[PDB]
């Protein structure tokens, strides 16, 4: 299909259309990409992952177009502990992507210790950052094998939702980071990207999380998605 | 997802969300559901269909609710013959739907010699057997209502097919490029015949006569509501 469009405003534990990876599942009609105990809580070395069933036609060569897609989605991170980690992540890949073997922690179930276009919301620290301040989270946009090639400073809050809308125009190739808290804080990241220099024609869409000795929850409560191939 | 859409102007040889059974295959940028031969010939004893790989969230008990939706599609038959068979369906069925052993000919690929919704369109011989028609079958009864219909050999019919969830009306409307129109509709609670989860396609079959069933675009929306 040329025009895809599916909405999630909640996940009812009795889902159809998506690929569980990893420690993946629904949990209070919500996913929960990370695992969880008994009581809701997180826990320590875990990595989950999701996607869409059905392909996207991102772009075609044949007809010279490119699709114009949208991204919204909300999530929220929970920890007991000072330092929750490490990241969610959305993720636009070839549709055969699987977790990549040591993946976990920083690496957010989505980078080996590629191709790819990702969307990472981080808390974890890394003293040798080199885009962005390491003393505090960061919303990143990944390009390929390039991670965090364009960044913003970030603030994570406890148990707080974040309703982002991500957006690519294939006429400007920006693609657009838009993030609120239900207060209005707001956050903007924006980098141009030809997709069809990093990405195969047809692609899969979803997201990553994970989890090393510092922990936190990764709970994905709504995404609606839309693509549409245009001439170019 | 509560909400699912899907829109396909053609059909280019590069599918990937297609589950194909029988001799279905993409030629000419078009699904041919059933077989034709090297020059493009439609040939006897054929079976094929398509189904979305997305499944459908067709009702929900837990919220009360069933979805309103709707499927636009345009198809052509051909046929050296003057009397093509044996016609294209376009239906809804469980997930795990296979063409049922012996399904072929008349049966379109669709029935055993059950839950299923099913408009087909058919040119072979509750309605006037003299004529093709158009016919809305539901689980194990065909036809529960159908119209008169007229075959164009080689010429594109526009079908719209909505599913109302307030009436519980299923209604088909046909046109051909002309204005023609041919038009059919049914009260039918979904609930009552098919699972919460589906997978929607179409269908087509010819016996010992035979005919193209070629399905040229196809545009498909659903969402739940209270």
């Amino acid at each position: 299909q040329d025009s895809l469009s599916f909405g999630f405003p909640t996940f009812p534990s009795d889902q159809k259309n998506l690929i569980f990876q990893g420690d993946a599942q629904i949990k209070n009609n919500a996913v929960q990409l990370t695992k969880t105990d008994s009581n809701g809580n997180p826990v320590a070395s875990t990595v989950g992952r999701i996607l869409f069933s059905a392909q996207v036609h991102l772009w075609e060569k044949s007809s010279s177009r490119v699709a114009n897609f949208q991204s919204q989605f909300s999530f929220s991170l929970k920890s007991p502990l000072s330092n929750g980690a490490d990241g969610i992540a959305f993720f636009i890949a070839p549709p055969d992507t699987t977790i990549p073997s040591g993946s976990g922690g920083g690496l957010l179930g989505l980078f080996a210790p590629n191709q790819v276009i990702a969307v990472e919301f981080d808390t974890f620290y890394a003293q040798d950052s080199n885009t962005w301040d390491p003393n505090y989270p960061h919303i990143g946009i990944d390009v390929n094998s390039i991670r965090s090639v364009k960044t913003v400073k970030w603030d994570r809050r406890d148990g707080q939702s974040l309703n982002v809308l991500v957006t690519f125009n294939p006429s400007t190739r920006n693609l657009d980071v838009v993030a609120t808290y239900s207060d209005g804080t707001r956050y903007e990241v924006s980098y141009e990207v030809d997709v069809r220099s990093v990405l195969p024609e047809w692609v899969r869409v979803g997201f990553s999380a994970a989890s090393g000795e510092q922990y936190q929850t990764h709970t994905l409560e709504s995404w609606s998605f839309t693509s549409t191939l245009l001439y170019t």
